[PDB]
């Protein structure tokens, strides 16, 4: 590693994490699930009706957006939603302990974990937290790619999948 290599991890956190995993759109799209999204990731309904799309945007944004936001929104509403993401970890008791056991960059992948599938969702591979609470990396990594999660939406989880078998950001070097 040079010098800028060894540098690159402290340019690495969760939110420039999912910033690549997500991408950054600010208009309405559909997801690779097929759900009206818009900024960071932010899903906002799963909801077929764009007007409803529309309705949770301007709540969201708190004014009349049409479809449409600007970075600094996308941006804070990226950060409150990772807030979520932290905070339902946090207070659940089949999470709290598993995060708590990880290291920093693995943290990050389950804050990311969380963002993209919910708190019910993740809570829910009881498999994969005892593999992670037992510092199984492998098998954690081969169980999470059987993942309907991963499997029906690959790019945006493989990063995260990797990291977790790793604890390193270099699944986000190199784009």
């Amino acid at each position: 590693p040079t010098t800028e290599n060894l540098y690159f991890q402290g340019s690495m956190n969760i939110f420039e994490m999912l910033r690549i995993d997500e991408g950054l759109r600010l208009k309405i799209y559909k997801d690779c699930e097929g759900y009206y999204t818009i900024g960071i990731g932010h899903l906002l309904t799963k909801s077929p009706d764009l007007n409803a799309a529309k309705s949770e945007l301007d709540k969201a944004i708190g004014r009349n957006c049409n479809g449409v936001i600007t970075k600094d929104e996308a941006e804070k509403l990226f950060n409150q939603d990772v807030d979520a993401a932290v905070r339902g970890i946090l207070r659940n008791a089949k999470l709290k302990p598993v995060y708590d056991s990880l290291d920093a960059v693995r943290r990050c992948a389950a804050i990311n974990h969380v963002f993209q599938m919910g708190v019910t969702g993740v809570a829910g591979f009881t498999n994969v937290l005892r593999m992670l609470q037992q510092k199984r990396w492998d098998e954690a990594a081969v169980n999470l790619a059987k993942s309907r999660w991963y499997n029906q939406c690959p790019d945006r989880a493989k990063r995260v999948i990797t990291t977790f078998r790793t604890g390193t950001w270099d699944a986000y070097k190199n784009l």
